[PDB]
């Protein structure tokens, strides 16, 4: 059971499985992976695609025709595959002329440069048909406050994703983007620093609707945010992109555990909710097999990945579909919250003597929400524990 | 020195020095102050007025008259002393009936209540001369997965405030309403948790104009946030309508210390961006003093807290006006963060050979950005120690 | 499946089924319940035992008389369903005589008046036939820096546990005592905030064989600490003497969520050592259930505490006798790690070149540890999902 | 003002200053500095001295003779400057082999290598007259549950320590021990992760006696304990060999800013308590100049940290100095705290009515603790605002 296939649209970054183990304190314990050879595990895992940043691909310096080569081999990969290519992204946080940012970098002319290298990429990931490009501004930020006015890189970083759209418009390209916040590291505080701040930040660029997110479970979890409220906030807004699977044990560095690891409850929920809203984009691992393993346990851990993925889809599934766990919705008023507060308009409710005047709020204060008891089949269903 | 006087503005919550001490472990430590007494101490002190719940002025359940005479003893009081009532809110938190929220609660009944009880309030604090009305949602939200379906919740939650907005606008009310949020406590995950995630729900609603936020120091930094940062991001958007000041040492409980403690170089950078950026409205304390304190103490920390924000006006104005400050700052370019990237357009950019062909990538990654340099100054600033 | 009996030694305080619900934002939303209550519907729920501080049984400021009236009847209670009592505490947090502490509070008459408080339960404790009293000193601690010279406070800290130390020795009590530690909440700092600190502590107490530490889960998780290592020290040391089971969510205000809920692979990992160890203690839940819930969502809540046990119980069991797994932990040398370094001694060390001087460092260091292969494992073991 | 000297006792780790700005997204901003060259620096600052790891000072893989040339070089500048190397320290965290660790790697091979690598470090610690020698198990822990039986690591690590111990005591040096907490990071949790737990497992050595904690400041803020509270323990049970100074902003990666940066009001405190106790040891700051600085920007960071100690320093002098402080002290009875509660003995406390059955609880509740008018005196020696 749990065997994915392409359908399920897995999905994983060349960086993920292509992590060569360097941490800020030791160095590599694997030897860097080819991306041919990526693309080919992959897609013998069941995998649907991969995506990828400028430099995975292309080493940053190449000339024109060794990029060339770099492109014509990964898609002849691609091809021999069947893999898909749904999104892709741009470094602008190794080298060290982002060291101050791309977008926001305090100096223009590294402002001017992150741009350029931008576009670029966004031509090649037309070229290889990805339908979202990520932004993740990783370097944009400070560690100490008088580094950065934060009100003038607010308007730099309008300006860069302004330019962006203006771009992808003029060609007529078909490609929309999304923003990846997380809260911190590298940077001592990053700017848009979780999904409520990216969904607010959208809302005053020049063509909002050429922008969404692109969110990932440890990055809001670094806040100690609840990452399913966060997704169903940004499905309610109708910008949910794209996201970034994987788990992450609390407030700490980024740990970009295979997902289902870390908090396995908030996976549960995520899951149900992806799977109850129809999200239909990709489920793309932003994860890294430890620096403890070889070569087998970086595929064990990319396998566990979507197995975990599968168990428990069936889990909330199950969930939902049982007549118990609906009579207890019932019970909680889920069906009320679903209903109106008011749709007989303002001046009925001014004047309906049962909403103030006459409600009995004791009666009201009384009544148990039996919350307890539907967590327990929650519990229950995802413990595979239903007698 | 560090006098305070109406001028600055100084605003406390009538539950703030009125707290009496009931945590969740313990009993009171101190006897309910009436609302007349706090307001002739607080003019004592300097304060410029006080805010307040419906029920903190009004005890639940009051008769017509009760309420008349309880209202004009207040004002009475407001008159003697010449302080002033700039923002007032309500009590959905405390009576059982709220347990599953106000706005939120998955019974309708009790949402149309929430909504009825707000808008008695309303009208008292136009008749006081409130020019913005606070909501916080504190029992918004949920402790298990299941009890609490986020898009229905924020559905029901756009259609609360957009009944209040058709209600100001009915009535030609001059008052603008601020969402306050918080990340957690007492519900478990409470909904808008974070001052991103209220400015973009503000932007799903049917006038966002009316709708600010009204951050607090201590509610972001219980997710770990910058809150200079996050304020930063408010005034860019035209959406700070108002503050609440006070410290928190760091993601734990709600403390609500007095201004200035917790953490103290926020409290810099804060009352840096406020009068850098001529912020007018109020600087509202929403603190606890301590339940060790006695009497004297609640009025000596009411004190510090206007104290420690003029102590770090002064030192925030002494380091902006330093010559010293002013070429360190050109020194890390922040002239150059204020200009635009690219002002000549995007076909310029694209045709701009030194933005990317010919960029000495090395060249410009060997610059130091000087900011600990900078940072030192502020730091001597903060301390008085510029020799 | 999964019902408890007695034999199970499942106990609970009287204080977390008889929560009636008031937190620092609300009014009470249950009535009180007579402990007699309590005790006949948990033992019809299958629980072993209950716990209480000295003022849960006795109001405080009882007489004499009303003091024998109410230990009496709660006695027959325990002689009428066969509950046990296997552990005490004493209340001193709630009055506000103990706004600074008990033990540690500055004001020298207060420390001895709660020394004089412990003292007469311990003798009520003792002839319950409680074999732990635990300590937990919730008021021990300071908001700010001034406060509490924490030197002071710790010989003060020492002082009073060695003299209660005398008094169980001199009157020959089998009794022993639990430090329970958690880091903030209800004063911004407590004492010993943490299992090491408090362990730490124990080694410089008069008799340490009389003490150990009542850890809990919540508590070692409101500092981001993981709660099975903390619980493997505690074994280590042979000072694991009672525990105290529920769920949190990440480093936040204590929430005392059911045993199962928050963190359920830490639950999950706990519950494996406990067993592993042989640990024979009490299983004891210090659980609130959530003031949404009516009494009827308390009986539930309890039940799922004992459930969330004995399912885990169950998977952590097949886990460990899983030949597959066994394989896996020889795979990645938990096997090895059992084995001593040295046992040959430091001199044969230090002349063994297979040590250093011909150490192949580089075929050493490609070898995978094989951690991903087992923790999936791990993870189809809870989730029932081995094929 | 504020200009250090030698006799303040300010050290520096080579890899601070050195770190060339590699972190885990970005490569390095600046050239390797020659151990030479930093020893120089640092004596014109004004620097006591500096500590090293084995493999900052002596490539790993060095011949017995570039290893005697490194040494010889190194010597020579320590003797031109007259700089001190007051401690030093085994690197066994960057090499591969060390992926799961050195005294608690699963592998037996590799634990028996991390002793040999340990001990021949020693021996050139005490030839450059080391005092101390820090142990930092930085890869001791783990990423998942069943990978690291915790127990057995602790009689590992246990077994390592004592071996060392042996291996001193047996060469007759005089070198003490210190073990240096740290939550998690790189490791998910890592074993012995604050200073209490440092302090358990230290009385279960051999010769307890020979081993200290070297705590950090960013590291116990990593679990967001109270960082002078636990130097107060330490110094309590007479175990502070040695600190780590430097600042850190909340719960979040390992930041390792310069000391005064970070939680500034902790800073105070900490000196305020290292001074008032008579700390002797070296001031040592283990602080990473940010990524974005060049070499001027290293040098005006480190200077930085000793500015910012020495106008602490100054700061809490004058606090404890100040009469109207020490009135305050009094006022909450801090003299009373430092007495003992039952000096009377055990017998006298039982016997002694004013201590229950005559103690008037509300009179003793009714007192303020007047500790906020004191913590505002702290603010106001802080921030030099004593009118
Ligand atoms: O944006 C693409 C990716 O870039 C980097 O690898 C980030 O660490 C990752 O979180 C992000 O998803
Ligand atoms: O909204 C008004 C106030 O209501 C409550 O007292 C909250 O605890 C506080 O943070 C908020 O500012
Ligand atoms: O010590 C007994 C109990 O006292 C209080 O109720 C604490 O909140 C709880 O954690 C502790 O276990
Ligand atoms: O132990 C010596 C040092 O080793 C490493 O550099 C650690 O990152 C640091 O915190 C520690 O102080
Ligand atoms: O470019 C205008 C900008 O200039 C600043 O005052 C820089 O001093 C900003 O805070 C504002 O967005
Ligand atoms: O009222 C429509 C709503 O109904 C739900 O499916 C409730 O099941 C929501 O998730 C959506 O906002
Ligand atoms: O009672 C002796 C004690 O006195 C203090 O100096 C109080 O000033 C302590 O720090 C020490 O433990
Ligand atoms: O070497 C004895 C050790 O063996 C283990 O059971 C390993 O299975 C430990 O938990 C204990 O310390
Ligand atoms: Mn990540
Ligand atoms: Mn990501
Ligand atoms: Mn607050
Ligand atoms: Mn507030
Ligand atoms: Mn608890
Ligand atoms: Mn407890
Ligand atoms: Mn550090
Ligand atoms: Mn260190």
């Amino acid at each position: 059971n749990y065997q994915p296939t392409p359908e399920d649209r897995f999905t994983f970054g060349l960086w993920t499985v292509g992590w060569q183990g360097r941490d800020p304190f030791g160095d590599a314990t694997r030897r860097a992976l080819d991306p041919v050879e990526s693309v080919r595990r992959l897609a013998e895992l069941g995998a649907h695609g991969v995506t990828f940043h400028d430099d995975d691909l292309i080493p940053f310096g190449s000339s024109d025709s060794e990029r060339e080569e770099h492109v014509k081999r990964f898609r002849q990969a691609l091809d021999d595959t069947g893999m898909k290519v749904p999104m892709a992204t741009t470094n602008l946080f190794t080298h060290p002329v982002f060291k101050d940012g791309g977008f926001t970098a305090n100096d223009r002319d590294v402002r001017r440069y992150a741009l350029r290298k931008t576009i670029r990429n966004i031509d090649l990931a037309v070229e290889l048909g990805a339908e979202t490009y990520v932004a993740w501004g990783g370097r944009e930020g400070a560690e100490s406050g008088g580094a950065k006015d934060v009100r003038d890189a607010l308007d730099r970083m309008k300006e860069a994703f302004d330019l962006l759209g203006e771009y992808v418009t003029s060609q007529g390209y078909d490609i929309r983007f999304a923003i990846e916040p997380k809260p911190n590291e590298p940077r001592g505080d990053i700017l848009l620093p979780t999904v409520g701040h990216a969904l607010a930040f959208i809302e005053r660029l020049e063509r909002p609707e050429l922008y969404g997110v692109n969110p990932e479970v440890g990055h809001e979890q670094m806040a100690g945010l609840n990452f399913p409220h966060g997704i169903a906030q940004a499905l309610w807004a109708g910008k949910l992109f794209h996201i970034d699977l994987n788990g992450q044990n609390g407030i700490k560095y980024d740990q970009d555990l295979r997902f289902g690891a870390g908090d396995l409850r908030a996976a549960f929920w995520l899951v149900d909710l992806l799977e109850s809203a129809g999200y239909s984009g990709p489920r793309h691992f932003d994860f890294k097999p430890p620096r403890t393993e070889d070569f087998d346990g970086v595929w064990a851990s990319a396998a566990g990945c979507m197995r975990n993925y599968l168990i428990l889809k069936e889990r909330a599934a199950a969930f939902r579909a049982d007549p118990e766990v609906q009579e207890a919705l019932r019970a909680s008023r889920l069906d009320e919250l679903a209903r109106p507060t008011a749709a007989d308009g303002l001046q009925a409710l001014l004047d309906d003597r049962s909403a103030f005047e006459e409600f009995d709020v004791d009666a009201a204060a009384a009544r148990g929400m039996a919350f307890e008891r539907l967590d327990q089949l929650a519990m229950d269903h995802l413990l595979g524990a239903r007698g």
